[PDB]
């Protein structure tokens, strides 16, 4: 299974896939079974906006992302989600602590290392308060509300190539938060590995973002 | 490939599938095996209305059906479709001619065999008019409008188990037209073969229709 | 109620609408927490930068009477709500779309365009008479109707938001789409322009991918 | 219509399209007593598509943990407060001691309320300190707790709204979202009384509304 590590404790793991570039070719021509002619069709469908044949290629991912990242991701309605229940599921209680390198470019009054320290400080205080409430008898659903937005969560993502290509135009772009951009780059990498023709054609004719045309 | 013939010239063919019953188990637990425990979870998710884990099992079918059946089918929006272009495809023109046995139960002034003959008569007249217009230079998109609603079409249907179970509840039921009931029975057969635990649980706790609890 | 007649016997009628151009402004203004000129400037900004979600808050309900072959192309738009006349039970008017000889202008035909119109009328009369003969003899509606041509008129209700409506106009109000549905999309664009003038103007200026709306008034 | 939820939250009706007859007009394509009888017929026989023609727009102010459960309902339109570009107001959900009634706790319920206020003040002060020192909003905000209030616009049709009520206006859903769901049901009852009544009588799967 393809697994790309993202941020300090996160990942993107490919669980399953249905079809390849030819799944889109079969659907566009409508018949159940030439390499150059088939790849030429992929480029034709892409450059002319014939997006429906690409809905026949489906992916299942296992993502471990911080809640603030998952909140931006889960806004993509044309997909299937299954996340860990904060009310009942036994979470690992891992948190995203940005490295000082995340603050490179911004001029700060305090050192970037002090920002990293202040984030660690408040997640430890919040987590200790949570355990103290849990130990005292407060139900999980009430005690968990004190936990920060950088807390790690795990989910299953079933998405078709069409909706995956929309996620890439929006999330694999400089206007999206750096944290989600990283997760989208891993999604693009897994997509390129499984559908090389559809990915290449996408970057050539349909891709609206910027970071995928700059980063290898 | 599983292929079930429906009506006089139609079929339902399984193109591809992603996952099995365990795909729904993995998605519900949020983790990438105990037969009794896994089957007990499928039954728990089904009886308590936890339907989202079943969206992680996806199917691709190749269906050949009359346009009046396709019109009823394509009303199911939570799916992916790709049909033959009536405007450009050099399609095989075949029509659904109901057998006299289709009219069994209804009291008719003319014999059921005469109904079958009258349908064949008018489809031949309509098809001959179409070819005459096509030969005379009329574009396909205009000449085709004279063809009857029993004209066979071909399409590719990508649907997840949840939306497939909604289709079964509605189309594999006596209230739906006899022609689509037949197509839904073939869908249920391919679904049972690939996801036996999910199909058994669905019939036991969620299935709202009638014909699937009567027909084997 | 706005009603635009399409083809020989069809129409597009506006049943209801929710919101206007300022509905999209109110929905966008919640993001960055906080005037006609300023609110029109926002619509144009959202449109040119691909911020499409605020436009989902403007919803329309239409009543369309179109030939089945047109409805088949329309109903492919899944991000909408539909409700059509039941062919199995509903009492249809039994009206058919007969193209005028002017529809065949441009194409070189061996037979005159007037003969094409006559041949279409000929076969719809034959099919309709066969249908009534089966209906009178006791054949159930669901079986007897299968002989009727694709040019037969149907009626439906269409509930669609401005975002999905703008996808429809992109695809159907374009030269690559069949002339029949282009006509229906032009009336949709007309009703959309009348209710959402700022959104429609911004749409043609920055987001519209088709061709006929930038040429036809 | 505005219904206040929890300590600082609300559900406000922005706009609505149609009423009970919008579903009647949409169904009749396929008299008060005869129209109401149709509503009950469509509901008891599972004819749900005519109800998609009644659409609502709400303005909701709810904590992030409630919004996370709400936003899982994909058959709807959402528009939320950025966070990356918006000005973070000191608005967090502090449960009252009455929220812990029923559970036996080692510390008093009033001390739980105090400990929640204590940690939100610490997290909000840390946030302002990072913001003042030059840390961008999108990075500094990650320290804020899940009880932080957010605002969003919700455009949903009656069919998807009735699915939301079957799931969220039920004892199995968290008590906080149940409260919001009761406000969604109240506004729905006021605008579509026939649809709500028939829904309660034949289609409603939950428990708290009955
Ligand atoms: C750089 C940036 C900034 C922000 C945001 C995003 C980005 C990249 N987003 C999220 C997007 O709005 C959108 O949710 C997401 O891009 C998914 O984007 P999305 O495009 O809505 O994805 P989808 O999976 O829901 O659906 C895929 C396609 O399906 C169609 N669709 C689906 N449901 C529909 C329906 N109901 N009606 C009509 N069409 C519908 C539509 O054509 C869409 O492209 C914000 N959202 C918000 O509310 N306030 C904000 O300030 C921001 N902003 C701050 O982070
Ligand atoms: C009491 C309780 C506990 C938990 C949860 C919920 C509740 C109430 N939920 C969230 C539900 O899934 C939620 O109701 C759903 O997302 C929206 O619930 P939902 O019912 O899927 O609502 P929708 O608006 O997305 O869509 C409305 C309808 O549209 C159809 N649909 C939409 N998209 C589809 C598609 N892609 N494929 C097929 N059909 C699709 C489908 O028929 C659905 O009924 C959990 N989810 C999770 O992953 N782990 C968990 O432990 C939990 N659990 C704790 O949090
Ligand atoms: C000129 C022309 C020619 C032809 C066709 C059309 C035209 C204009 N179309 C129809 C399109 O394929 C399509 O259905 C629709 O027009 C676009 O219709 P569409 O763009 O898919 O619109 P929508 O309303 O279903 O959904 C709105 C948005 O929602 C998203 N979406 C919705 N459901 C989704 C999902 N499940 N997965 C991923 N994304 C999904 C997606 O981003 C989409 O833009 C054909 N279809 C076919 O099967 N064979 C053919 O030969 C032809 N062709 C000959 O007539
Ligand atoms: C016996 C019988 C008879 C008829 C019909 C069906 C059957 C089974 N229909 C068709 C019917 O109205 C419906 O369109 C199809 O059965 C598809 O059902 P869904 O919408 O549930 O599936 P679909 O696949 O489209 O969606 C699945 C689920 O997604 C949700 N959903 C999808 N899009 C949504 C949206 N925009 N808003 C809210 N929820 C949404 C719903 O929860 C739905 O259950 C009909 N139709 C007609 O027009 N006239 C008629 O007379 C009949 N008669």
């Amino acid at each position: 299974h393809m697994k790309i590590d993202i941020l300090d404790k996160g990942f993107v793991e490919l669980v399953d896939v249905m079809g390849n570039d030819l799944s889109a070719v079969r659907a566009a021509r409508v018949s159940f079974d030439d390499e150059e002619r088939d790849r030429h069709l992929i480029e034709y469908l892409m450059k002319h906006g014939h997006e429906t044949p690409f809905e026949h290629i489906v992916f299942t991912f296992h993502v471990k992302a911080p809640i603030f990242v998952a909140r931006q991701w889960f806004r993509h309605r044309i997909a299937s989600y299954n996340e860990l229940s904060g009310r009942y599921s036994k979470l690992s209680y891992e948190f995203y602590i940005p490295s000082p390198e995340r603050l490179e470019g911004y001029k700060t009054t305090i050192p970037p290392e002090r920002v990293t320290e202040k984030i660690s400080e408040i997640v430890d205080k919040a987590y200790r308060t949570y355990l103290e409430l849990i130990e005292s008898g407060v139900p999980r659903e009430v005690a968990r509300i004190v936990l920060p937005l950088n807390l790690y969560t795990r989910f299953f993502w079933t998405v078709n190539a069409r909706s995956l290509m929309n996620f890439l135009n929006l999330r694999a772009d400089s206007h999206a938060q750096w944290e989600i951009q990283q997760y989208a780059l891993a999604i693009a990498r897994i997509f390129k590995e499984k559908c090389p023709w559809t990915f290449e054609a996408f970057l050539k004719y349909a891709y609206k973002g910027d970071i995928l045309k700059e980063v290898q």
